[PDB]
């Protein structure tokens, strides 16, 4: 069954859910970091989920690897595309659990990676830092990627700063399209930015790992820094029309240790090749200052 497993340190508390690994709170003190979870199982109406073993969608759900294509089916009924992995859509198991750290693993045996995967987490009083290393446990190579898909508090007053040197424009499907080396102005977070108050589903390249969520309103930032440097990052905000319970209250700011649609570039992009055994990891730290 659904377990929450709840860790502190200080005025900072977090609460993860075994259903889909997903963080369902991030708090100083009743002030939430992350957007509260409905702890409803529902890996999108959480704070934060893991991508796992790799980020986002692979356009017409099939990718040649090393000589062989590989078809992947639909994982949600509401998308056409496999998306997101697996992780965020299964039962984790629960294998340490302190005051101030937790780890879940994982173990997928179907479909067309067959891997495990750890999340640990760790709480100091002012940092929250997520670690996924994943195994390839599969008869062949193929390439892997992680990532992080958390959800922020949005107000008017919130700003954000996150290198890129251009990004790919959204096509039909919510796929990636073409790239753009011209950022617009609405969508260029080189300096601190509002977000639109408008759909937006886009994935930036030549970021360095690292970004700044300024909470003005709130007299706070979170500093998010990645290890290794996450290459690319998409920014989600909703819309009234897709989501009619959607009142412009939270966005997303996901690292991804890879480009949407590596799949299809030469030896993968910036996915990592796993032979059978192999494995890697990345680190996603939020630190919380005074703005």
């Amino acid at each position: 069954g659904m377990t929450i497993y709840t860790l502190s340190h200080g005025s900072l508390k977090l609460d993860v859910s075994d259903q889909g690994g997903v963080i369902e709170g991030f708090w100083r003190d009743t002030t939430p970091l992350l957007r509260p979870g409905k702890k409803s199982g529902v890996a999108t109406d959480a704070s934060c989920f893991p991508l796992v073993p790799f980020a986002n969608r692979v356009s017409g759900n099939r990718f040649v690897w090393q000589g062989r294509e590989y078809q992947l089916q639909p994982n949600v009924e509401w998308d056409a595309h496999y998306l997101h992995g697996d992780g965020w859509l299964g039962e984790w198991q629960c294998v340490s659990h302190s005051d101030d750290s937790l780890c879940l693993v994982y173990e997928h045996r179907s479909g067309v990676y067959h891997y495990r995967v750890s999340q640990a987490f760790h709480l100091t009083a002012d940092t929250l830092t997520v670690t996924l290393s994943v195994t390839n446990q599969g008869a062949e190579t193929l390439p892997f990627g992680t990532g992080w898909h958390p959800y922020f508090p949005l107000s008017p007053q919130t700003r954000i700063q996150a290198q890129a040197s251009g990004y790919w424009l959204e096509r039909e499907q919510w796929l990636a399209g073409e790239f753009c080396e011209q950022l617009p102005q609405e969508l260029d977070f080189n300096q601190p930015a509002p977000l639109p108050r408008q759909w937006v589903n886009n994935g930036f390249a030549g970021w360095n790992g690292q970004a700044r969520i300024e909470q003005p309103q709130e007299g706070y930032a979170i500093i998010m820094e990645t290890t290794p440097p996450a290459p690319c990052y998409f920014i989600f905000v909703s819309d009234p029309a897709f989501d009619k319970g959607y009142a412009f209250d939270f966005f997303c700011l996901e690292p991804m240790s890879h480009a949407p649609d590596d799949h299809h570039r030469p030896e993968g992009g910036d996915l990592i090749a796993l032979a059978p055994g192999e494995s890697t990891t990345s680190e996603m730290s939020l630190r919380v200052e005074w703005l």
